[PDB]
């Protein structure tokens, strides 16, 4: 939307970018004051205040302030500071609103004459731009739109000086005709290319020194920031003038800036009794329309909503804040909570109500004591289980929550809240049964959401011909037409969509705002397409008006942006209109009816389809246009096309506040163009030029001859009454019902709202990876480095799932550091040299080396633990353990060394020997290990504990001596073979080191020559 | 149970156009198991079916059977067979 700019920074960007032939003076002569600035800083940095006169004006978006007397006119340095005593920060009133005044703008006064004061204005319309100029300006313009000079400039058009001199400057000073028109040409490129919307300057001082601005007025679009972030810098649009914010109320806007969900909270009374918690965009202004109509303008407390697929935690916060705000003060007249809702397309009901059933559980105490009565009515995907649990939870807390389904009227519960009622070149036919369309963008769910609609209407052929996406290849995408598999091609360019299949006449775009425009301008060059509809949200208003010129001369109906889409039941459907198939079976949109409607937004569109489907035969053809400021098409273009369609027998209209559109329909029925039955309504009077309100639109349309509802609850009876009249003469024949084909839905969407089941394999209790942070066996990733444990620390977690303390973390890090590679002779490392010389790669030549860790190499760790852990826990004396073995064979594993045993240690078996001596209490095994050594070292000069033998017992002495492992994870983890895990993690780092050496030296293939083989083939066979 | 009476959907990975195994007879790429021995083709015949999915005629079935018969082992010197002696002596 066009957000108003604070006049300080718009004046900064004025002199920064505008370029003309005449001299623009006062470059960067701007100054700011607030109650939170001190006068010592701005007095020194900005020296041009203290030499001429100064003027001071409120930069807080108040209009016509010279006529209000809150401007500091023609004063000196300390003249404005004394003037800024009762105004800088204090309470004051302008118009109909009070509040503080904390911002003011300072610029030096430069004198002028009255004949050098000017008025200039440029504002944006749908059909072009006005440049609006008068040769005298200031605050004395008055009724200015009926006197100043006009010149219509169009979109994608440049401005000539020759029309300025002939039309614009015909009542202007002739001696100032150069300095006027050349400044206009500099502001025109300032206006057009930077996507401004409403610009006006008063007073524009064009003196004989040059051009000067004393005060500015600007409105720029906010949607074009994806192009204009880099040029505007960090542009800030402050809100308009008013009161200060409540503490929890602005806090919800901080949740609004978090996700794509758009949650808005606006009170009217801080202690009312009618409390609203409404889901949907167009639902919240219509419920509040029915509250002020029933007299509740005084005790209505809040109006707000939550949109943009609201999550649980974001609706847990939106719920729990306002139920905590409604229990600060009490009221003997009580309170009433309103929980409404429209037909949501694709989000679940009860999961979006899982937060509100939790937030009532936190403050169920005082919600009983404030004596509240709650109503709930909500529809969409599986609403009734959300209704059943919410009706149950009222009886648990003791408060009566009266539920309501989709069968009742939408605003009926506010009649039951306060007790008003008791509680029980174009085409004409756009789509057909033979229509085919092509979507843009990988949006396969909505393609599936379109394809199933063809199945329930029993259309003969599918409608989606191709998917145009330029960032993949050309292949065929699988879908499910009923139960079978169908192959829809995905294409890369738009011309190849035309070549094999030129029979497509409707083209759709589902891309985002950042690529919507280029996908459209190249499209309408191909004239075989007859209908284009745009869904994307965030489009600039110039890019909105750039598209309309091209289809005007060619004749393609645009149903463009901020649109959910349109429906022609029995024939064709655009987008996720209706949502999943539950609504399509609830309102019977698989066959036509006779009722047509046009609206702006989507939540109102499905609400008609609830109401009309229970009152008429069904819907014939209905389509929303969009909720932007500039709609793609007017209301008139379809309702005259409705007149040119024979199948409809009546026209229903839904109008909105703003825009002079419904008067054309009013003039359309006054000119006799409208002959069919017309029923209209304008939403949102809420009045608590006159051509923009809902008030005159409710009245001027009324005495043209239109059936007009007086409320929204009666809108069901208005269509009910007119349908009874249209069947009285028998022009609407009663259509028979034909039962539809039934379709399987999908899996992943069905399990998402949890209705089926599934058994689960794959236990895997390690390393949660989905979510936001990878949790390890007990810990997130970032918390590991805050304790800063080594990779022994993750070696505790990923293997043993206990927080292993960091005196032993350095042991198992030291443990694999000494069991590295052991030289290229050993039959483990000997394979991975061979598969290095054959030159495979790294990791297919690492795997040929870890295949040798078995029962005759390198698994001696496993024998040098289970020979000792048995013979100690069920153990015997040392000098019978050795006696038992040496009557059987079966030598003690982990013991035996060819080179250095006695009086000459291996110098690394003793390295571990002190590190297990210091930081290791309670060592039964290793002191039992050394006592098997001492008997044997006397027996032979060899037979010391090997490095594999000590680690066979130094690791089991790590387990049953440290904490967090009792006696059952200590023995089983040696039984599974996790002690082999120390080895083949250890020898793996050396094999690659063996490998990288064998590839740097660039060796050739090995052959192992014949003179060792000695073939022993037999005689003859 | 709910998929058995066919009401939900499921997308399908794992294309695998060979060797139907459920039912009563294992069908190969075009043929049940018992029909293979009635033509009585050799294991070159299944080497046509399981690799190329065409009924390869039996003048060339004996060729690809003869083709791997001459590309057997080539002596223990070669660096292919030299690894698998080593992992034999380690006794895995």
């Amino acid at each position: 939307s066009a957000k108003a700019i604070s006049e300080q920074t718009g004046k900064e960007l004025l002199y920064k970018f505008i370029c003309t032939t005449s001299a623009i003076q006062n470059r960067f002569k701007y100054a700011r004051v607030t109650p939170d600035t001190d006068w010592a800083r701005l007095l020194q940095d900005h020296p041009w205040l203290l030499s001429q006169n100064l003027v001071v004006k409120p930069d807080q978006l108040i209009k016509r302030r010279g006529k209000l007397g809150l401007v500091g006119v023609n004063l000196t340095l300390d003249g404005v500071k004394s003037w800024l005593k009762p105004r800088l920060g204090q309470e004051a009133t302008v118009g109909k609103a009070t509040g503080f005044l904390k911002n003011f703008l300072i610029e030096p006064f430069v004198p002028h004459s009255q004949a050098e004061e000017f008025y200039v204005c440029i504002y944006a319309t749908r059909e072009g731009d006005y440049v609006l100029f008068h040769h005298e300006g200031g605050v004395d313009v008055g009724d200015v739109d009926a006197k100043a000079q006009k010149l219509l400039v169009g979109v994608d058009e440049k401005l000539n000086p020759e029309d300025i001199k002939k039309h614009l400057l015909v009542h202007a000073p002739e001696d100032k005709k150069e300095i006027l028109a050349s400044f206009i040409s500099g502001l025109f490129n300032f206006y057009e290319d930077l996507y401004f919307t409403y610009l006006e300057i008063n007073p524009l001082v064009v003196t004989k020194d040059g051009v000067y601005v004393l005060d500015l007025a600007a409105k720029v679009d906010a949607t074009a920031d994806y192009i204009c972030k880099v040029k505007w810098g960090d542009i800030e649009f402050p809100p308009p003038f008013g009161r200060e914010a409540y503490p929890e109320e602005a806090y919800i806007a901080d949740l609004d800036a978090k996700s794509g969900a758009s949650l808005k909270l606006t009170l009217l009374n801080p202690k009312g009794r009618i409390w609203t918690m409404v889901a949907g965009g167009g639902a919240s202004v219509v419920y509040s329309d029915t509250i002020c109509d029933l007299g509740g303008v005084n005790e209505l407390a809040n109006y707000g909503e939550y949109s943009g697929a609201p999550s649980e935690q974001q609706t847990y916060d939106y719920a729990k804040t306002i139920l905590s705000l409604m229990t600060r003060e009490k009221h003997p007249d009580g309170k009433i909570l309103i929980i409404g809702g429209s037909i949501a397309n694709f989000t679940n009901v009860a999961a979006t109500f899982k937060g509100i059933v939790r937030a009532i559980r936190d403050y169920q105490g005082p919600l009983k004591e404030h004596e509240v009565t709650i109503f709930v009515r909500r529809g969409g995907p599986n609403y009734q289980e959300g209704l059943r649990v919410m009706g149950e939870v009222g009886k648990t807390t003791g408060i009566p929550i009266h539920v309501f389904g989709t069968e009742t009227h939408m605003t009926a519960i506010v009649g039951m809240a306060l007790g008003h009622r008791p509680i029980p070149g174009k085409s004409t036919t756009l789509f057909s049964r033979h229509t085919k369309a092509i979507v843009w963008g990988m949006q396969t769910r909505a393609v599936q959401g379109m394809l199933d609609f063809d199945y329930v209407c029993s259309r003969d052929e599918p409608s989606v011909a191709a998917m145009v996406y330029p960032f993949t290849g050309d292949h065929k995408q699988k879908f499910y037409w009923g139960h079978k598999e169908i192959l829809i091609p995905v294409f890369k360019n738009m011309a190849d969509a035309m070549r094999k299949h030129p029979e497509v006449d409707v083209l759709i775009n589902f891309a985002s705002l950042r690529s919507a425009y280029d996908s459209t301008m190249e499209t309408m060059n191909y004239a075989q397409i007859r209908t284009i509809a745009i869904i994307a949200e965030g489009i600039p208003e110039a890019l909105t008006r750039k598209l309309i010129k091209k289809a005007d001369q060619k004749g393609v109906t645009i149903i463009g942006p901020a649109t959910v889409g349109g429906i022609k039941p029995g024939c064709f459907k655009i987008g996720n209109t209706g949502g999943m198939l539950d609504n399509i079976l609830a309102s019977k949109l698989y066959r036509p009816g006779s009722v047509a409607y046009v609206s702006r937004s989507g939540g109102m569109s499905n609400e008609l389809n609830n109401i009309i489907s229970r009152t008429t035969d069904g819907v014939y053809e209905g389509v929303a246009i969009g909720g932007d400021r500039y709609p793609g098409s007017t209301f008139m273009d379809h309702v005259l096309r409705y007149q040119d369609t024979p199948g409809v027998k009546m026209i229903v209209v839904l109008g909105e506040i703003g825009g002079t559109e419904e008067y054309k329909i009013c003039r359309g029925i006054k000119e006799g163009r409208l002959t069919k039955p017309i029923v209209c309504w304008c939403i949102g009077t809420c009045a608590t030029q006159a051509s923009e309100t809902a008030v005159a639109k409710n009245q001027a349309l009324k005495e043209a001859g239109v059936f007009v509802p007086r409320s929204f609850d009666e809108l069901g009876e208005i269509i009910q009454s007119v349908y009874e009249d249209l069947v009285a003469n028998g022009v609407i024949v009663p259509a028979q019902e034909v039962p539809p084909p039934t379709v399987p839905m999908d899996y992943s969407w069905a399990r998402e709202l949890g209705l089926i089941r599934k058994p689960a394999s794959f236990m895997t209790s390690i390393c949660d990876e989905r979510g936001q942070e990878l949790i390890y066996a007990g810990m997130p990733i970032t918390e590991v480095f805050k304790e800063e444990m080594g990779i022994g620390g993750v070696l505790g977690l990923l293997w043993f799932q206990k927080r292993l303390p960091k005196y032993s973390c350095q042991f198992i890090e030291m443990c694999l550091m000494v069991t590295a590679d052991h030289g290229p002779a050993v039959s483990g490392a000997h394979n991975t040299i061979i598969c290095a010389r054959a030159g495979k790669d790294l990791v297919s030549s690492l795997t040929s080396g870890l295949l040798t860790i078995g029962d005759r190499f390198g698994g001696a760790l496993d024998a040098a633990a289970k020979m000792f852990s048995k013979a100690f826990d069920s153990g015997i004396i040392p000098m019978e353990f050795v006696n038992k073995m040496k009557k059987e064979g079966k030598l003690i594993m982990g013991i035996g060394h060819r080179v250095k045993s006695i009086n000459n240690p291996d110098m690394r078996v003793q390295i571990l020997k002190d590190y297990v001596r210091q930081h290791f209490p309670a060592t039964p095994l290793l002191d039992y290990a050394l006592e098997v050594e001492k008997i044997t070292t006397s027996k032979k000069p060899n037979l010391i504990l090997n490095v594999d033998g000590l680690i066979g017992v130094a690791f089991v002495d790590m387990l049953r001596n440290c904490g967090s492992f009792t006696r059952e994870e200590a023995d089983e983890y040696i039984d599974i073979g996790a002690l082999n895990g120390i080895f083949v993690l250890g020898r793996s780092m050396g094999f690659i080191g063996h490998y990288l050496d064998q590839k740097r030296l660039k060796q050739g293939l090995y052959r192992h020559p014949w003179d060792d083989i000695s073939y022993v083939l037999p005689e003859h066979m």
